[PDB]
């Protein structure tokens, strides 16, 4: 039973009313293939805008969300308020969240299990820095991340998990098929031994960091790169080539 | 002349679009007295929402931003998409943003500055810690956390001054009116001495934590006072006697 194709395009804190609309055009007028599941992930303030002009082809994610339904958190939303404007994603453990804001394990875990309960999807981000992989050491930080994600996640229908090697992410320098191939082949033999067989057979495990039109139809032929995860190239017209990587 | 009153609500992380939409209709049903100035923050996913919604008597503000344009920060905004939602305020330096999310005074004077140069105004949090209250060094807090904030605004016209002190945010245990007043008179004595006398007798220092319609009217009757920044209190029609705590 086949994984069904995943592209997430993360707008970032990109674009405004004129310029996001625009591009929300181009996708309701481009035909998504058969057995493809496209997501956009917009700035918190433009979810709302964004579920109202996407055509329902097209869901919507949320960029971060905090950790209980409410509270006394001036600056942050939760997975309710996310649902309650239509979208039905939100994106944690984002490379900027871990490393820019700070934002731990513990904390990204606590998010997952909170959206999770509150019947949101999750697009879950792992991935390692430069130096951890010059030392060696890729696997064992991707494995550690996946697994506090894992001790927080009852029921994987509703979660993807993204692959983001942090050297690879905004700096044009995309992973090559077979680093990717590699990574995502460990991490679903992780899924296997820790979860389960079918758990590891169905989640879909997808690649960012600078997919670009040019890299994607490569990267989308390994048998265990599900999807991407796609940054720059999602504010371009780019990103309907991305979402027919597999034609 | 006079300064003109002003009360912030700070809905903080709570509500949905039913819930908010009643409040905003409670709002919009008010009378907003002569000379006071309103601002409901909602939560992010909803400025664009309480824009649309609420009377162009009440301006509406972003609970936080960051500190460039636009650029690879996942789950921020920037004052640009805030102007473009219709909203005319940002609330930096809350006790929550600092305290739970550890943004530091550097980073609180970078947001200050690209507000402002954005042409936002600003409502520029400052509090000590309940620790701090007790080891006696309040104003050496509030006056560094004032300076930083002070040494990125070139015009104070479109700024307004908060003191929240943490250990009344959220516990019920509002300053006296007293307490307030001395605070204040010190922040509006500093910014004499640090900026001009200009400065400081148009420059509107509001209060924070624990406002209630049972403490408003005293508290809004300080001379140094010059209104409120609400929490609990902004998600409840009581919003409406503190918004006329001075009739």
């Amino acid at each position: 039973p086949s994984r069904k194709f995943f592209v997430g395009g993360n707008w970032k804190m990109n674009g405004r009313k004129q310029s996001l609309g625009e591009l929300i055009g181009t996708l309701n007028a481009a035909k998504v293939p058969a057995d493809t599941e496209v997501v956009c992930a917009p700035p918190t303030a433009y979810i709302d805008f964004a579920r109202q002009k996407l055509d329902p082809k097209i869901a919507v994610a949320a960029q971060n969300c905090y950790k209980v339904t409410n509270g006394a958190f001036t600056g942050e939303i939760s997975p309710g308020m996310i649902k309650d404007c239509g979208a039905t994603w939100v994106v944690l453990g984002h490379s900027e969240r871990r490393h820019v804001f700070g934002e731990s394990d513990e904390l990204i875990g606590q998010k997952v299990a909170h959206a999770l309960a509150e019947g949101l999807g999750v697009i879950a981000c792992i991935g390692e820095k430069l130096d951890e992989r010059e030392a060696g050491i890729t696997e064992k930080v991707v494995f550690e991340q996946t697994k506090v994600i894992a001790d927080n996640v009852k029921d994987w229908s509703k979660v993807v998990l993204a692959y983001e090697p942090v050297w690879a992410i905004g700096t044009g320098k995309t992973a090559t098929p077979q680093q990717a191939q590699e990574v995502h082949e460990k991490l679903r033999g992780w899924l296997k031994s820790n979860v389960s067989d079918a758990v590891a057979q169905s989640t879909r495990i997808i690649y960012g960091g600078s997919v670009t039109g040019a890299t994607c139809k490569e990267l989308a032929s390994q048998p265990d790169v599900d999807g991407f995860l796609v940054g720059g190239a999602s504010l371009k017209p780019e990103l309907v080539d991305i979402i027919n990587a597999k034609q």
